[PDB]
């Protein structure tokens, strides 16, 4: 009944040629025997290296960010440029970009809309801060983030969308959400999608959890009915990513 799971490696701003070659070999030698979409998101400058070395058939390569259009945007990489180089997945609205790099709900929504129009699969990130959770604002926050994205999408565009719920207080902190905490948010997100977008859209939508996922906590998170896989930061730089993938069996 669950849709196809996703196991996504957000390498963030990390890697050398040598370390990437070693880790890609690890990923290649791990034979995956179930239906799962694996994703690796290296830094922009490492995309060609990963494209040349990654051969595991369960994997696609994703960018960690993009802007919508080419032009006079020194330092940025656009969606047409990624498409031309063969990258058709992108992570958008990651908490680090919302916090450090000026990505408001509306800016994220515009990027997601443009990526969908350009044929990308999009991992769109949402999630509340510790302060918002303590103020009992978790649902209002994640639904505001999601509805801002939804307002710029047609119903058919949702076939390209994957949501990643990452409580900000769980990102890199060693304080993973409990299975109950994660499931509660995934449930309310799917209910909103069901009632506002469509029951069919909601049944097919992948909602991933991220924030301190590791190989030992992944299977119990995946056992929850509304969790469809993981967006993985620190543990995706390590060979234990193999067991995180296999925790989606």
């Amino acid at each position: 009944a669950k849709p196809q799971p996703i196991a996504a490696a957000n390498w963030k701003c990390n890697g050398t040629t040598a370390s990437i070659e070693k880790l890609v070999q690890v990923f290649n030698e791990h034979t995956i025997s179930h239906d799962v979409q694996c994703v690796v998101a290296p830094t922009f400058v490492h995309i060609p290296l990963v494209q040349a070395k990654l051969r595991n058939p369960k994997y696609v390569i994703s960018a960690q960010n993009a802007i919508a259009k080419s032009g006079a945007f020194t330092g940025e990489v656009s969606m047409p440029i990624l498409k031309d180089i063969g990258v058709h997945w992108v992570i958008l609205g990651h908490s680090e970009r919302r916090t450090y790099y000026g990505e408001t709900d509306e800016i994220v929504a515009q990027k997601v809309s443009e990526a969908c129009k350009q044929g990308f699969m999009v991992i769109a990130c949402i999630g509340e801060t510790l302060q918002q959770r303590e103020a009992n604002q978790t649902a209002k926050v994640v639904l505001s983030q999601t509805s801002a994205i939804a307002a710029k999408l047609t119903k058919d565009a949702w076939n390209q969308v994957v949501l990643a719920y990452e409580p900000v207080w769980a990102i890199g902190t060693g304080k993973v959400a409990t299975p109950e905490q994660a499931q509660e948010v995934h449930l309310l997100l799917r209910k909103w999608v069901s009632e506002n977008i469509g029951t069919d859209v909601a049944a097919k939508l992948r909602i991933l959890y991220g924030g301190s996922v590791n190989a030992a906590n992944a299977a119990t998170l995946y056992a929850k009915p509304d969790i469809n896989g993981f967006l993985v930061g620190g543990a995706s730089l390590k060979p234990e990513f193999r067991d995180i993938i296999d925790a989606t069996r």
